[PDB]
């Protein structure tokens, strides 16, 4: 950091920011938000874990899977809405929980959130992070309709009093369910918060200078047994990363799984929860467990064709972070609904161009998956080769 | 846009300035006004455009980029308002279209100010695309060359021909090759067409479309042309423009949701004599072409739709389409292998393996793999000579046209390439570009060791890499930026 | 472009070339050539045909196959001869055939070449182009050694008698074969030359303006045949990129084949030689050819490991064609004979590190080809993703 | 170095400069003479850097580079011909060695002037390379930094661990963690090491490599050190200068010619106390490093010989081996299965599948994708308890060690970073890597749900893309220039 470099920001956001109808895609959002943030609000909202590379393979999964489309369809109606955990919905994506939404919307946080989520015609759920910086009660109260639904997102404290009276006081708000994490029993290292925070003593700690108290790193799936006795929320395991984990969460009766590597802010390597959704479906269907867990998804969304991709395979919903973070911060509440609009709309107009009407028509066989698996690293290539090297050239243009 | 005058009115600049709002939307378009509120949320280019023109003399937007036939055609009786009494406030009189053209006519109209290369100097296609980049105003630029979203498709297009390689035959006698085939019943100099584009007349203003006719049959080899529902020229003054009796047009047909329109569209093609109908089918709903719209605010989902594109055809449609009409009929937009049996299930003539330049929707795969997979599925049912399959989408050289053709497509389809050959040049830059391309392909026959396009087999191809299409781990930026390369040697003076 | 651009080039090629022992490989010749020979040269030499894909991906296969060395194997000493068409070599690699050596040397031309070949202690063969700027007779005569060999590579003319006379002026010189050059029926369009040349009527020509009469288009099996009953020279045909020809020219009984695309500068999109030969030693192997018929192999090889891996699948010999034009322009016959030293212990050191000491030990069971068919192409990748997107960053350093 | 003295001779000033060409060259190296011409091809550093020293004072160029023992333990008694007579004319005694350091002491000498961050700012290992890359000496970056040719192997030993992915396993009490091994007997408080590294005084002038055996010994966390034959300290210095009696050594042995000489090395080290022996069998050839060359000319076959290291080493001579010593022997430089196998057929104790940082034979495959191929063909053998498997090369990150670790190796070494973190800080930048490691080691197994190494199994890997190492068909240069991208929204302001 902050060299007084407000007086640049604020100018970069001054009504500068353009309009709203100027707004294209969910990248434009994040180019804005790139510029007029400050440094230790795009440090923590952008970065990954580590060299950031699972941060960057959740989106490009999504870019080697091509779709079969079909034509000569009737596809002068859509339906984008679905039923997610009892409840039914107008969109088939969600805003996940994304913990201190002050740093960019420092007057509302997340109020803005519930706010865009509700105040125009597409109603979507909104996910609360057990780390929000405004409270549960400010948050579910600004909401400001009764037919948008909220879900809290819980981490279970080392001290499970705490977590008691958590669950209790979010089932008493009306939230309709509970999203356990369990992707951070430890905090993944995020490079670019610590390179700027080096700006020039805790008493003690080093690995564990990563552990804390609010994360019990003892949580167990014996203790997701015991959260299950004391409510009536349906339960979510948020954070799963592989097959045996999904299979272990229907065996002891949860209701979903978000299949979810924190948006690459974990363990670095972790692989595109896009891509487990695809080995993970057909296991399901193999033993009997497909109508029995609903399989969210989240991590590189930015376009409606990889919701469709994740909802061809199989997804009940798919979960966003980072560019409703970023729509919130430029422009509040209002930068959310159009976010929403934007999202809503890529989706709507996909699936004319698929051949397709309703979320149940969605299916794999709108997929080609040939090349899902082609992720690849080549060999280094050539130095000495490829700069004497020289290519072929246009033609030139003239005279004067 | 002709006047229909009815005879009489009697309209004004303040009883037309006065409706400068959606709700009602009147214009000024020559002498004549206009109600274009119902007529809006239809416009084949945008509901924008003419919102935000309201109330206005936008002749000088309309003009120059329209057939002759569209007012006629597509506005009732009732909405021609009446003659606009004189003139109107001048400054409510529209200039012509350049989004975000800044003054900028005058480098670009010196950039081709005989500063444009003779035309022997093209080698090739791409040469037309750099020199149409330079030259075009912005906004040409990007309707013509952008594709849906990220572009990838279009992109994809191009490079899944550099996957396939070829396994060429030494020592055949090739002092003699023939390239000339059979397209839909006729004979043709050559193994491609000059595919359906609109706005020819945003590059080409003077002659849009009837100079891709003239620079399609006035040489030694002509070109079958495929004409756009969209177009910037009546089909009857492209159809006029035709310099030979031997050259050929094909109808590229969109389905109206007013039938009766299509009926009367259908029936004037045949008596034109067209010899073959194309239905569109990949652009139920407007694919979205950023760059453009970009432009437009810098310079929902139902405004993707419009009642000049039935969202609602069906194979059904297609089967009563056929019972209508004795031209051979090609579907265009086919982009799975299950489509193309159906099609062939229906009886119709052929398809066409496209997704629409990359226009369309993103992810689509290209034609030339969905070919691939097609033709031996075809061959087991029997079904490969029942059926004539096409491809377009990214052919810049002759080896993609071979590359297509070796896999079984009876011909190959190009859009940009004429679109900027017709730009920047007119018909001697179409005849150019045929006259590129042809020689590519007579070229690259000789170098393959084959004589005729009845030789082109799937032999001849290494298909190893075709599904080769992958994405990389985001690869270690925090690594590859410590490293340093090797380095060659330097020399001493410098 | 020759804007009396001269005299930068002289300045640049004024005993500014670098000493002869600065050179350290076949790529220094190359970034040499590129500043100092005139436009012409430099388009003429460098180019392919089209996108110049071929030319690449005849070195990039080479990056494809990786070794499986031994240790622990004595290897104090090595032995890198063998024979080549009856004759006994120093070394498993030669000069191949280019036409105009004097764009480059213009007072000597491919005289020095063969000067080069025999002057020093490794004796190279040296492949004369039917369309060589000096002729077969001041070439033959200007080598310097009795124990050098030299091929004469032969382009059939329209007019046979030509070729008779050619023929028979060509093995009254000691030329110890004929290599039959098939892949130029018609002439390869090499853009960057015709680029320059549209510096600003011939009577008529179309594609056809790219037959030539010299090269008789016409060539068949049945001229190769013809050809064998006028000579004792063993009979190579250079020009194969498919393995049916490779078998046809056994069913045939000439000695050789070169696998090879012509540098990349005839058929773009033709397949690296290195891959063709792969796909094509085990085939020969399995019908009883192998001992049968000699192949040797052409096209991007700049290193040691490059001819080892040629080695390796079944070759007898390997060719280069640029790096000596451009040793040749930069040096004369001096830089000729460095680019053979430089070559000769790459193998050599090479070898010593793979655990062999003779060129009979070279099999595939060095190699890894694992991946020799990962010739892909990935998915256009994502702009809006990539650009607002921004990487890790070091440890920037300090105060004043 | 030292001297031996004799006691008499007496040379001179002009009798030595007349011995200024190979065929004979003798040296002044402090106050003594010796005739280094029979000794020079045989060099470990290069015949040039002495030949080019003709007759001259080399002290400055030789003293600061190498271990106090050299003279006396590989000159011959008669190569020390005489006591110098006073001086030499003066500008024929040789300032230090910086081939290209063109007066740049400065900038970089005022670069770590304190202008080198605290130790406490240091993230990650790419921190200290970043650093070493702007303050080291050209020619100590290029020593350190470069790998054999084209470099592609020593890039190809950090990638190849990009296409490994992990299993994590969610919802595991994961409080404690535990990341202690054994390695050849001995209980190691870290699965990964310090290998062998030759002139670790380029980089640290005063300590060399007794920085690295306090850095490795001195704190809470000990890491084994592995001692080069070539290394620039004496071996009995490195040792005494080690901290704990605690802290392991290990030596890494190259075989001379003269067996006699390593008969006698074995026999000390054995004394000294270090716990292992390496012989490195892949460097049979000195690999060439192409920036440092170009360097030298710019600032055969068995030149890269030297009997220093007997290109005649053979599996018999590792046989004899063993029956002279109770040291387990690892052989170092095992680059296929098939020598792994053979390793534990002549019964050793393990092998480092390594290619020597890339430094020598190029085309060389990355050790994880050896080590991948080779365990489950140790375990079909049950050869798999019988040798402990040790892996390098491009190790620089917590989650590349456990990669290797699950695969099946026993310990990871890590060669570059050290070097760096030794040449930028000294010991305390050894101590600071080896816990920035041992962290990122501990962060990631608690978010892979394991608490030991034992836990530590292929179940935790994702390897389906470990051969996807490729290359693609040189794209389209023609075409993706002519191209545009997209483009995000601007602003107004600016
Ligand atoms: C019945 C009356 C009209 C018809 C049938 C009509 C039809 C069309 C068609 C077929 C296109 C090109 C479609 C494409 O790219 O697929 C187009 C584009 C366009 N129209 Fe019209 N139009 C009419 C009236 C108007 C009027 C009154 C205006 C005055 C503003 C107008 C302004 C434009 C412009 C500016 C474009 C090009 C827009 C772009 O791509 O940026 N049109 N119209
Ligand atoms: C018996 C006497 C000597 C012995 C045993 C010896 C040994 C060594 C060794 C082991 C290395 C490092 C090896 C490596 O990187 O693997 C080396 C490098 C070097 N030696 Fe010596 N050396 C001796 C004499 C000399 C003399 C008299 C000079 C005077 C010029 C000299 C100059 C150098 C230099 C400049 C290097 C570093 C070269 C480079 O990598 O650029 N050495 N020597
Ligand atoms: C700035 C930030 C804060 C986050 N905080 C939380 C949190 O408190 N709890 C949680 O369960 N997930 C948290 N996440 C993870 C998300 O709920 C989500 O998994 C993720 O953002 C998916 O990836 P994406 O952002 O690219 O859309 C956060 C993510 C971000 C980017
Ligand atoms: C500017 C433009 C306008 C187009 N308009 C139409 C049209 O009206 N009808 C249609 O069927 N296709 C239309 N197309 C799509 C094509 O006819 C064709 O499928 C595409 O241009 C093939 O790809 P290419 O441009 O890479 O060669 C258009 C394409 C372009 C680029
Ligand atoms: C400038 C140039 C001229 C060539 N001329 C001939 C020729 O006259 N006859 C022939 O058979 N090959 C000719 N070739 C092809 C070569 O003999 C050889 O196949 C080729 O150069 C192999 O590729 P490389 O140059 O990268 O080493 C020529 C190649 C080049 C680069
Ligand atoms: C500058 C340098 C010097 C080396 N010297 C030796 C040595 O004397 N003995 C040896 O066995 N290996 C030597 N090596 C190789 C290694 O011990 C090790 O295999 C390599 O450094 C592992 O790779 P890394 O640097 O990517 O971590 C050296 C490596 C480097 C980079």
């Amino acid at each position: 950091g902050e060299t007084k470099e407000d007086i640049a920001r604020k100018e970069q956001l001054k009504s500068l920011l353009p309009p709203l109808d100027n707004i294209i895609n969910l990248y434009d959002f994040e180019y804005l938000a790139s510029q007029t943030l400050t440094k230790q609000a795009w440090a923590y909202y952008s970065s990954g874990a580590n060299d950031e590379v699972t941060h960057r393979e959740n989106h490009n999964a999504y870019h080697r899977i091509f779709f079969k489309p079909k034509i000569l369809v009737d596809v002068r109606k859509v339906d984008i809405s679905t039923d997610m955990l009892g409840s039914h919905v107008d969109v088939p994506f969600y805003v996940s929980a994304t913990a201190l939404c002050k740093l960019g919307n420092p007057l509302e946080g997340e109020k803005d959130v519930a706010r865009g989520c509700g105040q125009g015609v597409t109603k979507v759920p909104q996910m609360i992070s057990t780390l929000a910086s405004c409270s549960p009660e400010e948050i579910i109260e600004a909401a400001p309709s009764d037919k948008q639904i909220q879900w809290y997102q819980l981490y279970v404290n080392s001290d499970r009093k705490i977590t008691d009276d958590l669950v209790k006081n979010v089932e008493k708000l009306g939230v309709k369910a509970l999203f356990v994490t369990v992707d951070a029993p430890s905090l993944g290292q995020r490079e670019k918060d610590m390179k700027l925070k080096f700006s020039n003593v805790e008493e003690s700690q080093g690995a564990s200078r990563a552990l804390s108290k609010f994360i019990d790193p003892s949580l167990t799936w014996k203790d997701i047994e015991e959260l299950k006795k004391k409510t009536k929320l349906p339960i979510v395991i948020k954070g799963v990363q592989r097959t045996e984990d999904v299979i272990k969460a229907a065996e002891i009766g949860v209701s979903g799984v978000v299949l979810s590597n924190h948006g690459g802010r974990q363990l670095d390597f972790s692989r595109a929860p896009i891509e487990v959704l695809a080995e993970t479906m057909p296991i399901l269907e193999q033993r009997n467990l497909k109508d029995k867990l609903e399989v969210f998804v989240d991590g590189g969304v930015r376009r409606g064709t990889d919701v469709l991709k994740a909802l061809c395979l199989g997804a009940k919903g798919v979960g966003l972070g980072r560019p409703f973070l970023y729509a919130n911060s430029c422009y509040g509440r209002n930068g959310v609904e159009k976010a929403i609009e934007i999202l809503r709309d890529e989706i709507e107009m996909s699936m004319r161009l698929l051949g397709v009407t309703s979320i149940a028509e969605l299916k794999p066989d709108l997929l080609d998956l040939s090349t899902l698996k082609a992720r690849t690293v080549g060999v280094p290539n050539d130095v000495l080769y490829n700069e004497v090297y020289e290519g072929p050239t246009l033609t030139e243009f003239e005279d004067a």
